[PDB]
């Protein structure tokens, strides 16, 4: 029908690492909380059928419901700390109102980690078909082809942690009230995924990184801004910071005083202040503040990138634009 509908799904933002919305599966709606991540195409949730870090889950029962039509092909998705694995199912999917028919993963293994850690139940990939595991039509396509969309976009707003708005996404157009200014656009390298060319990163005023040119990978899913291992080893050299087992640590007293970071996107130059990427959790000598900027190692196709997760996204309001395949870019409100 008429098209002018602009879908909004509130998040919840869980510690600034966890930002996650609802979603209803089946006849009646069976509820779960999903993180909306541009960085996977794939929609998985767990299964009823599920022997432990289900156990933590909301699962979902296909016998509850009077929609789903059966598929069973096996499903397995690759994550950095192991194997996701279940099997195909189709049922109605509920997304800020809007309704569609839609192939998910009825998950029946999880590694313990990082699932034992998500506050979420599962993930509702927003790429491309071109990385859908099993070439299963993501839900972003189903919602174009209704024709009920204003414009064929996605927005994400992730606020900083009070009961004030967690994050929004905007399905169909962008929320003015999350940002300021004007939008600045950044043609995607290739279509089939959220990746654009970066021509710089620069600590202070001085480029140290990516001089020659690199990728950028804008993830909704990811909870920090990522680099490769040697960029990230040589980035935290330039601030001084210490590595320890899981991140990168300053004392809490020296993390006001770090300098400002820009990825060159585009045309303009994109600054992270120390406010922005630390997590200033004291102002002690005696303690150590972590930073919201971590190696992950991208494999290919798409890797080796960077990539601009929840830390970017906080600063800048994002808009994801299928028609016209590019990103953009204001500063968020
Ligand atoms: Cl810190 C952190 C690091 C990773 C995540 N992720 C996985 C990343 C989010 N998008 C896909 C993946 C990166 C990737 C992109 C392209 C190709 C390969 C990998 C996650 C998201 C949701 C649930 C569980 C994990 C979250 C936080
Ligand atoms: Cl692929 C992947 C995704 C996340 C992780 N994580 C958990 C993330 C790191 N700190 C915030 C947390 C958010 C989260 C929680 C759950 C799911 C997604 C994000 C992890 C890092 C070090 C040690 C243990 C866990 C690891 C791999
Ligand atoms: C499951 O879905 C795929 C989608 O390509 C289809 O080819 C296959 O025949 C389906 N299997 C069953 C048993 O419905």
């Amino acid at each position: 029908t008429l098209g002018n509908t602009t879908s909004s799904v509130i998040l919840t933002n869980y510690m600034d690492t966890q930002y996650y919305g609802e979603i209803g599966i089946g006849t009646p709606p069976q509820t779960f909380k999903v993180v909306f991540d541009t960085g996977s195409s794939n929609v998985w949730v767990p299964s009823s059928k599920c022997s432990t870090a289900c156990v933590y889950h909301k699962l979902f029962d296909a016998s509850d419901s009077s929609s789903y039509k059966h598929n069973g092909t096996e499903l397995t998705l690759r994550y950095s700390t192991g194997t996701v694995s279940g099997f195909l199912s189709q049922d109605i999917i509920t997304v800020g109102g809007i309704t569609v028919t839609q192939m998910f993963g009825e998950v029946t293994e999880m590694p313990a980690l990082p699932f034992m850690l998500a506050e979420f139940d599962g993930v509702v990939g927003m790429g491309f078909i071109e990385q859908a595991i099993g070439r299963v039509t993501p839900i972003f396509d189903n919602i174009i082809s209704q024709g009920v969309l204003k414009e064929d976009v996605f927005s994400f707003y992730y606020n900083r942690d009070s009961q004030s708005l967690g994050g929004q996404i905007v399905l169909g157009g962008s929320d003015p009230q999350h940002y300021e200014g004007n939008f600045h656009y950044i043609n995607l390298i290739k279509t089939g995924v959220w990746q654009i060319q970066m021509k710089g990163v620069s600590v202070g005023s001085s480029t140290l990184l990516c001089e020659d040119g690199c990728l950028a990978l804008v993830d909704t899913g990811a909870s920090y801004i990522s680099g490769s291992t040697s960029s990230i080893e040589k980035l935290m050299e330039a601030l001084g910071a210490k590595k320890r087992l899981f991140d990168y640590v300053v004392k809490c007293n020296e993390g006001p005083t770090l300098p400002d970071i820009s990825f060159h996107l585009g045309g303009k130059e994109y600054t992270l202040t120390s406010a922005d990427y630390v997590f200033q959790e004291s102002y002690s000598s005696k303690k150590l503040c972590t930073l919201a900027i971590h190696a992950m190692d991208i494999p290919p196709p798409t890797g080796p990138t960077w990539a601009l997760g929840a830390t970017f996204i906080r600063k800048f309001y994002t808009e994801f634009d299928r028609r016209n395949n590019r990103i953009g870019f204001a500063l968020a409100r």
